[PDB]
RNA sequence: GACCGAUAGUGAACCAGUACCGUGAGGGAAAGGUGAAAAGCACCCCGGAAGGGGAGUGAAAGAGAUCCUGAAACCGUGUGCCUACAAGUAGUCAGAGCCCGUUAACGGGUGAUGGCGUGCCUUUUGUAGAAUGAACCGGCGAGUUACGAUCCCGUGCAAGGUUAAGCAGAAGAUGCGGAGCCGCAGCGAAAGCGAGUCUGAAUAGGGCGCAUGAGUACGUGGUCGUAGACCCGAAACCAGGUGAUCUACCCAUGUCCAGGGUGAAGUUCAGGUAACACUGAAUGGAGGCCCGAACCCACGCACGUUGAAAAGUGCGGGGAUGAGGUGUGGGUAGGGGUGAAAUGCCAAUCGAACCUGGAGAUAGCUGGUUCUCUCCGAAAUAGCUUUAGGGCUAGCCUCAAGGUAAGAGUCUUGGAGGUAGAGCACUGAUUGGACUAGGGGCCGGUUACCGAAUUCAGUCAAACUCCGAAUGCCAAUGACUUAUCCUUGGGAGUCAGACUGCGAGUGAUAAGAUCCGUAGUCGAAAGGGAAACAGCCCAGACCGCCAGCUAAGGUCCCAAAGUAUACGUUAAGUGGAAAAGGAUGUGGAGUUGCUUAGACAACUGGUCGAGUGACUCUGCGCCGAAAAUGUACCGGGGCUAAACGUAUCACCGAAGCUGCGGACUGUUCGAACAGUGGUAGGAGAGCGUUCUAAGGGCUGUGAAGCCAGACCGGAAGGACUGGUGGAGCGCUUAGAAGUGAGAAUGCCGGU
RNA sequence: AAGGAACUCGGCAAAAUGACCCCGUAACUUCGGGAGAAGGGGUGCUCUGUUAGGGUGCAAGCCCGAGAGAGCCGCAGUGAAUAGGCCCAGGCGACUGUUUAGCAAAAACACAGGUCUCUGCGAAGCCGUAAGGCGAAGUAUAGGGGCUGACGCCUGCCCGGUGCUGGAAGGUUAAGAGGAGCGCUUAGCGUAAGCGAAGGUGCGAAUUGAAGCCCCAGUAAACGGCGGCCGUAACUAUAACGGUCCUAAGGUAGCGAAAUUCCUUGUCGGGUAAGUUCCGACCCGCACGAAAGGCGCAACGAUCUGGGCACUGUCUCAACGAGAGACUCGGUGAAAUUAUAGUACCUGUGAAGAUGCAGGUUACCCGCGACAGGACGGAAAGACCCCGUGGAGCUUUACUGCAGCC
RNA sequence: UGGGGCGGUCGCCUCCUAAAAGGUAACGGAGGCGCCCAAAGGUUCCCUCAGAAUGGUUGGAAAUCAUUCGCAGAGUGUAAAGGCACAAGGGAGCUUGACUGCGAGACCUACAAGUCGAGCAGGGACGAAAGUCGGGCUUAGUGAUCCGGUGGUUCCGCAUGGAAGGGCCAUCGCUCAACGGAUAAAAGCUACCCCGGGGAUAACAGGCUUAUCUCCCCCAAGAGUCCACAUCGACGGGGAGGUUUGGCACCUCGAUGUCGGCUCAUCGCAUCCUGGGGCUGUAGUCAGUCCCAAGGGUUGGGCUGUUCGCCCAUUAAAGCGGUACGCGAGCUGGGUUCAGAACGUCGUGAGACAGUUCGGUCCCUAUCCGUCGCGGGCGCAGGAAAUUUGAGAGGAGCUGUCCUUAGUACGAGAGGACCGGGAUGGACGCACCGCUGGUGUACCAGUUGUUCUGCCAAGGGCAUCGCUGGGUAGCUAUGUGCGGACGGGAUAAGUGCUGAAAGCAUCUAAGCAUGAAGCCCCCCUCAAGAUGAGAUUUCCCAUUCCGCAAGGAAGUAAGAUCCCUGAAAGAUGAUCAGGUUGAUAGGUCUGAGGUGGAAGUGUGGCGACACAUGGAGCUGACAGAUACUAAUCGAUCGAGGACUUAAC
RNA sequence: GCGGGGUGGAGCAGUUCGGUAGCUCGUCGGGCUCAUAACCCGAAGGUCGCAGGUUCAAAUCCUGCCCCCGCAA
């Protein structure tokens, strides 16, 4: 009796930590969240030799 | 004093802040009554005494010291009826026999036997429930009060109504007191304007108002707000204190450890060396050393487990000169201390001690909430919700006041719509044939090699439609019938629903599953049937009757009524349990092959001598058919009908309906008609308890209380008589409430 | 009796061993131990005997006292009581010690030893608001804190992240200093519109302004971390070797199916007739690893684990006996529980598991000694699960704060 | 929220579910939205689309033309539905109505919101005019309040004038997307845990269902040398059972204790063994499959907590299930899920498992029914003492090996029977103590320590009965004897005989047999409360009172009890042997069995000790005898026999 | 069913945000050497897994389809 409530108690609580890790790295990225830095385009151009 | 009267009122009426409980702070009871007067039972008898039986005192001793009254539980004694073949929610209805004789009544007690019948409460869709609560009896124990708001009702005055504090006065009435409050005028955010005003450019429209008018003061009642706010109940939080006489660690000063063993360093001697080293003996007496009592500890097992003991005993076990045991006196205190660290320990309490206070913390949760009858009578749904077992608005109920006839049923007529069915005209899916562009595999020419598209026929669709109902829905006009309906306001409860039939989804076209639509029953519905059986069938209990007719369902016995009638079927106890499938079971229709030119069968083409084969549909049966305590799907007996089908007629059968009698409610005009189940809940009318006022009484020639009884009223309830009791108590009208108990693992007492 | 662990989760419990003397005693070792290892033998009484010898004493005489020989008795001589069972092997902890008073004594804590770090003395650290204290009447060979845990051999790589330490300029930043300016107000100017001094007043920018942070180095017995893919050797198979990607760096020694191995009762060897346990190896380490230390390890342990011997009522399989209860009599006399009970069985029905309902079956009335199948028995308003916009303890880079510190 | 969790979802639009008005749920089936357009809006005017065939330079299936056919097969910004060809689809001219104030009246609706709207006024666009225009073919494209920003303003301005500040109108700032929005501001652990509730809600067992599971079938492609059906049974189809995995959430959260084991069983049959049969690809021995059959039986160990499973060794066999996965007020407590600790792993962490490991309190005196035993009462038409019948109930029910038949039948051999006789075991049961043993606490003996009887000798107490060696009665198994034997009756499956229906055939319809360890008996035990209270033999005898009777009372008869001595009986009652003309128990005497040579004395020895007297002495329960002691005297209870009929 | 990958021969970027297809090694050809390696000089090798859309332009954005790898299975 009560044999997979036990067991799924322990899964509840493993998804809880999931939950739980979530929402802190949710909470920590709003706090601080630097943009990825600018990544400078390179000007590209070839004065193709002729023959 | 419309305060209490010994469980009340102070905790304390009494030698009570006592007894008792706690180390302490602190907590904290129980317990009143002789008589007017001790006149408190001289004397005698039984007894060691206690306790009795007389005799005396007294109005009374059945007033004799826990001494007014003396209920119930509970415990006994005697006996009028019944009881040892009986299956019991304990009664109720019927009923002999026996025994009595009353509030004199179509009486009382008991109860062989027959019928019927699973407590009360709470909580539930649903409880006899094996869900909850109560051992029993008694007492106590829960919507109250203050101040505000609003509505109804009553009264006074009325376009007005009314005073508050305060001052005089019986703690009163009343007089004075007009400040203030509400209303008569509204509109606007406001300036402001005013029967109008605001918006707007507007004499427009529209909103809110006016014309269509009643308020106010006080009282009663309903509800609401703020207060503990109907009563009981947390785990907790915070504040101030009390604890280290237990236990943790520390500090100071004491004290305890029977006996035995092992033999460290060092030292000495002897040997040894050039010297040392080295070797052997002896001495020596180290150690969180060894073995083992006291003492301390607590490893295993048994026992104990309403214990001898709220942690022990018995048999073994570990340490036992050490980081040892223990005494005395001290220290550290809870947002703290102490911890060789277990969140362990800090007075049998520790993830935050104990006591008191804030405090009646809070509890959308559980439990409880006390007299009676009558009128009406739900909901378990929608929306929103840090919402889902809560709440709010709507729906559904009730009361009142208005409108009033505006409601409903049916018929007739009109209309909106795309479901069932059907259909392929579109969109998808799809079968066969034809015709086929191409596509691949072969040498640009072909394969029956994949094949687009076209066409012919043929299927199919919740999210296909050229079509398209039945019902249901919205209206209109009459007619016939019925009595509802709407507006405003007061009060609610309900938001867990259940099953059954039908139409669907989810599921597996399972579920007493789940989620909607629709109708019913239950919930909140007793009665009859289905053996028992909320939800199925029949049918709605105001009450009495030893009257009648019926419904479902029945009629051989249990058990009321047909061993009814007529015609067939079944042989399986089918009826009274299930499929694919199998089968010369049997009944009834129909078709067809052959047949006295002689069949089928059997006999060596003939003998023989009247039937013989196949198939379709259909009624009732058969096999397929094995579960666990015990026949075990007919309720039982039992049944060959007492089963099944068809038809007919009788009778039985409810609390349905009818007849007779009574009560109440509503409607219309004392009558008639109609109605009278009920949970949550609304409304009305009453009974009873305590106290007050005013009248009128009762009571020592016996009050209240208590105990009986066969009386009275529709209920709550009220009398009368007798016994006990020994001094208070009803009745009528009105008023005010500590006003009604069977349940709260309620509190206290008794048993 | 016979058997002897066949019992059982497990030799739990009991049995067996036990004193003194003599002989004898292994692996291993930290050279002390292990060790009472283990395994054996002796034990009574009598006479040689106030013994050989020893203590006391002036001596007599008192005690102590081995060893033998020679005999006697019994089933048996520490004749009773009291007094280790032992051996082999492994895991963990070195050890004695300490711990959940009252379900855990242990591998947990402590420990000596190791290391890191703080502290120059009014030390650091700690208690307190402060004074005043402990530290300490101490002074870096001392004191506090973290981690590890005797001893032996060792303790590898990574400073990118986090912490700590040290820097130097610079960037960012508060209060406080500064007050450019702007608004309001109004003497006055004006036909008005509007402008507007001074004063007052409401805002106020530049500039200045520390630590911290940013930045740069170091530090791992600081918190921590310690990889993928591809190819390659003349049988094959594996790769000493090579390529590339990523990282701060990719796990070294040692150990390994482990207190760690899920698959798994891995495979192999040993032990048994039979071994999911055990021991020895192997290494595809789900998910070892070097001071939350790695690997060994004598001694120690009421530690955990496996195997032998002894021994037995643990068992095959139970029997008998003793005492105390039970039972009868005399005395005394509770408790939990309890809606009232004249309280059967079967099948069924029902809130789906009935003494109580239905249909049958069975049953004369009342007890006593016994057993526990039922009364979903008693006890404790379930601790599991879920719910409540309940509580408390704990954690952190949750939110908001406070002390402390700079 | 078909427990919670994960996943998914949360507001709005379209369709289907939705049952032809509207509305209508589920974690039902499909998709879209959080915009876009300055023209893709308004108006005025004009206008048809897709596709196919044919003709044509590049040109190709498909670009552009041209003709014919061609209801929409197109398009309509953006999903779907409803519309649209007097277009809402395409093109062109001018413009901004994608206006301001509004708004009769309606739809929808709990509210808050949302939707439609003629018409009026102001000032405009297009148009000759009528007239149309308050965005788009229609239906999504969005967010309350509070609080801030901005613009306007015949509003207010706290003595007054200003101002500060506010109001009104317009407008902006929320993926407040959990979209009717808790705060401006918020994550976890609890195994150290606690409270209030719930069977409204998880689970076990129960109930319903039966997808799955187990078992059984239908069809028959086939396999099987041929041959579907000896055996096996593809592709499909139909059931039963309620042991499996599930579905549901109906009972239980003011408690229905768990896996395994132990003790004790009980039931079903889907039969593991034994019994009886059909078919066989059954020669014999063996087997295969199916039918009947539930009477009895159905092992001991190693490993593991285990169930299970593997293994070892047996057995005739080592059956499968139900009983709350039977059985914890019957036991155990090893596994698992309390508090301790540790490893691996995860986490920053408290801690946790996707894994392990060592240690960890099992309470209850039985009221009722039930079950096993034992009594008391009454009844059974007189009162007693014995012996009995059997309605009915319980018990028992198993089986191996060997010898013989017979090396026969059978077979090429190998091997090797049926049936019928006979012996002897295993397990199990009943009884009993003569035998073998156990026990034997009032028996006998040996012996240690100490204390006592004054000492010696001889003894007593205590030390587990001090210890040790024996042992009577009784009680006992492991010991012994015996049992499940012979068979009858009726049947099951099966085998048949005669025999039609249906000139044949046929076990069947009438009729007649056979045939199982099973059923009913036989065998053992209880049994007349069998209220239906039975039957037989024997004994006692009609009393005395009252009362009119019915009936009541009092002494007794036969007989029994109280009381007493006891055991062959026993918890107590009861039962049985006895109670003085009695051997019932004790004692006494004589024995048995048991122990094993007493004490005293003498002799031998220095002594411990040995020997003789002497199979001695001692001896609980056992046997026989014997009144020596106790069973005294007494008391109590116990019939006089109802009525009716029939036959005598 | 739920995720991750397919870029010259190997290992890897670039993909979100469209703009010449790349880095390291390797392969091939020619030198150096007696010859091989190293070394030096040139070149080839992917139209970004496949097939279609969108766009002036797609490895990159969208639609389908096929492989590889993890789990569950
Ligand atoms: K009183
Ligand atoms: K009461
Ligand atoms: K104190
Ligand atoms: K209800
Ligand atoms: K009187
Ligand atoms: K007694
Ligand atoms: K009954
Ligand atoms: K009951
Ligand atoms: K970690
Ligand atoms: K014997
Ligand atoms: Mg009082
Ligand atoms: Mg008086
Ligand atoms: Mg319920
Ligand atoms: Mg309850
Ligand atoms: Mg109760
Ligand atoms: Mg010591
Ligand atoms: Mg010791
Ligand atoms: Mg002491
Ligand atoms: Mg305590
Ligand atoms: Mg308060
Ligand atoms: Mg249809
Ligand atoms: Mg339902
Ligand atoms: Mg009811
Ligand atoms: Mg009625
Ligand atoms: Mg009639
Ligand atoms: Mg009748
Ligand atoms: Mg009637
Ligand atoms: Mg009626
Ligand atoms: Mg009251
Ligand atoms: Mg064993
Ligand atoms: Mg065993
Ligand atoms: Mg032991
Ligand atoms: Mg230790
Ligand atoms: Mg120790
Ligand atoms: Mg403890
Ligand atoms: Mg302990
Ligand atoms: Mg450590
Ligand atoms: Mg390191
Ligand atoms: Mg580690
Ligand atoms: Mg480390
Ligand atoms: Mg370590
Ligand atoms: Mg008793
Ligand atoms: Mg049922
Ligand atoms: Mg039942
Ligand atoms: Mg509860
Ligand atoms: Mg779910
Ligand atoms: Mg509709
Ligand atoms: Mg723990
Ligand atoms: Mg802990
Ligand atoms: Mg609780
Ligand atoms: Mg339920
Ligand atoms: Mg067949
Ligand atoms: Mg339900
Ligand atoms: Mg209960
Ligand atoms: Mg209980
Ligand atoms: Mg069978
Ligand atoms: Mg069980
Ligand atoms: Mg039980
Ligand atoms: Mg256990
Ligand atoms: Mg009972
Ligand atoms: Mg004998
Ligand atoms: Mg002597
Ligand atoms: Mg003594």
């Amino acid at each position: 009796i009560g044999f997979k409530e036990y067991h799924r108690v322990k899964a509840k609580k493993l998804d809880n930590q999931v939950k739980s890790k979530m929402k802190r790295l949710q909470n920590e990225l709003n706090k601080h969240k630097l943009e990825k830095p600018n990544e400078e385009a390179a000007v590209r151009f070839q004065f193709d030799s002729h023959g």
